[PDB]
């Protein structure tokens, strides 16, 4: 199998480690792990196309979009690569992440090795919000938090 | 061409910016930027295995190895694939850093993407400090600051 890790960290308390596995490189992904300082309910989480945290998160460029698509949701055909949806954070402001990918991939041209992990403001509309906004960004608003995305073992 | 960067921070005041560009796939890659925050005097500089940064450098395993050979420095033959030797910081704690290697690539199958780059307490003897532990990590001593390698724009 093959696997990565991203920690998060941003300029307020959002934090967290999330892991990557991949069982074969034809196969899903699984995304799991725990961010804390959310505050409760739905916060837009995509991969950005760089690994670029010199002016933070906001040096991670768009959602990586290798195949030139708008914005959906995750179960949309029609989405960036990079689009993971939504987690949830609990009332606590803990999300214990999990979700599973079959577009991202951690091996080959389009991998999300080296690019960047953000979780977001606000919930990402999933390209259902009405305006031009919502098929870039889906609306998710700021960024709270970013890590590379590493090779793992 | 391919770029990178990497942006190096740690417990200590130990940070920079290391950017890498690489013109053509089987071309040498250029590394500079500057590390501050340092001691007057030499520092081991490499690519370490993995992008794990979930417990900071401590993390990222030992240098990246691909090949199975011994601890050098970037000019030996007989290196690790990560040896990227020594940094030099000034009077001032100031490394500025200017390098060219022809070892490591941005892409290919060992491509340091997604891997974690590290400054070191002490200097790396680059391999000829007649030692076990020369031959494995250089006598470089702790990992300073990391950084995962990240695609850049
Ligand atoms: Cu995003
Ligand atoms: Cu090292
Ligand atoms: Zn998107
Ligand atoms: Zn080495």
């Amino acid at each position: 199998a093959t696997k990565a890790v991203a920690v998060l960290k941003g300029d307020g308390p959002v934090q967290g480690i999330i892991n990557f596995e991949q069982k074969e490189s034809n196969g899903p992904v699984k995304v799991w792990g725990s961010i804390k300082g959310l505050t409760e309910g739905l916060h837009g989480f995509h991969v950005h196309e760089f690994g670029d945290n010199t002016a933070g998160a906001t040096s991670a460029g768009p959602h990586f979009n290798p195949l030139s698509r708008k914005h959906g949701g995750p179960k949309d055909e029609e989405r960036h690569v990079g689009d993971l949806g939504n987690v949830t954070a609990d009332k606590d402001g803990v999300a214990d992440v999990s979700i599973e990918d079959s577009v991202i991939s951690l091996s080959g041209d389009h991998a999300i090795i080296g690019r960047t992990l953000v979780v977001h403001e606000k919930a990402d509309d999933l390209g259902k919000g009405g305006n031009e906004e919502s098929t870039k960004t889906g609306n998710a608003g700021s960024r709270l938090a970013a890590g590379v995305i590493g090779i793992a073992q």
